[PDB]
């Protein structure tokens, strides 16, 4: 059922604010955020090194974006290609508190296990959540049994993560939020029934899909 992260246990977690917090985020490098194009919005604010989203507790930078890019095959009816970058005013100060995440080299298989984080903000739900960084230990479902959990909507750039027993709820990744697997960030928090009903699996953007993106554009922006 998941567990408080404990602060600044999950150095790469952002929060995005453009007047509230609406969408979680990962750092990946000192100047680079990735979350998920269903999170685009104007006037963002990158919030790293928080933990009470409400509280400022001595930690956080606030730096304001420059620009986003959101996926050029981004649909946001199907949510195909739910990936989106977000490039900082000016370079993060990286300490143990506030660090980057590393990109994938390789794509994460079944039965491994991930760390979902996040404040449970998913936008335009308008769903309660708790105000301090929340963390779930869940593994990646095969191909199968995510597509079985939603006929029709699985594409290759989508994979499953959770529980499909034991009636708990997940509610913990904010849209865009992060899922880290080995030290890698494998997934974003795109969408799903995992929060809304009990035994269902969330959907994240398979991030190792769009590496060759990811680097090619932070490399001319
Ligand atoms: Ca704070
Ligand atoms: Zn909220």
């Amino acid at each position: 059922g998941g567990y408080t992260c404990g602060a600044n246990t999950v150095p790469y977690q952002v929060s995005l604010n453009s007047g509230y917090h609406f969408c979680g985020g990962s750092l990946i490098n000192s100047q680079w955020v990735v979350s998920a194009a269903h999170c685009y919005e104007s006037g963002i604010q990158v919030r790293l090194g928080e933990d009470n989203i409400n509280v400022v507790e001595g930690n956080e930078q606030f730096i304001s974006a420059s620009k986003s890019i959101v996926h050029p095959s981004y649909n946001s009816n199907t949510l195909n290609n739910d990936i989106m970058l977000i490039k900082l005013k000016s370079a993060a100060s990286l300490n143990s508190r506030v660090a980057s995440i590393s990109l994938p080299t390789s794509c994460a298989s079944a039965g491994t296990q991930c760390l979902i984080s996040g404040w449970g903000h998913t936008k335009s739900s308008g769903t309660s959540h708790p105000d301090v960084l929340k963390c779930l230990k869940a593994p990646i479902l095969s191909d199968s049994s995510c597509k079985s959990a939603y006929p029709g909507q699985i594409t290759s750039n989508m994979f499953c993560a959770g529980y499909l027993e034991g009636g708990k709820k997940s509610c913990q990744g904010d849209s865009g939020g992060p899922v880290v697997c080995s030290g890698k960030l494998q997934g974003i928090v795109s969408w799903g029934s995992g929060c809304a009903q009990k035994n269902k699996p969330g959907v994240y953007t398979k991030v190792c899909n769009y590496v060759s993106w990811i680097k090619q554009t932070i490399a001319s922006n």
